[PDB]
């Protein structure tokens, strides 16, 4: 899977 897709939620902002 990729770490980024969950993350991306907040990373994006």
């Amino acid at each position: 899977f990729l770490p980024l897709i969950g993350r991306v939620l907040s990373g994006i902002l």
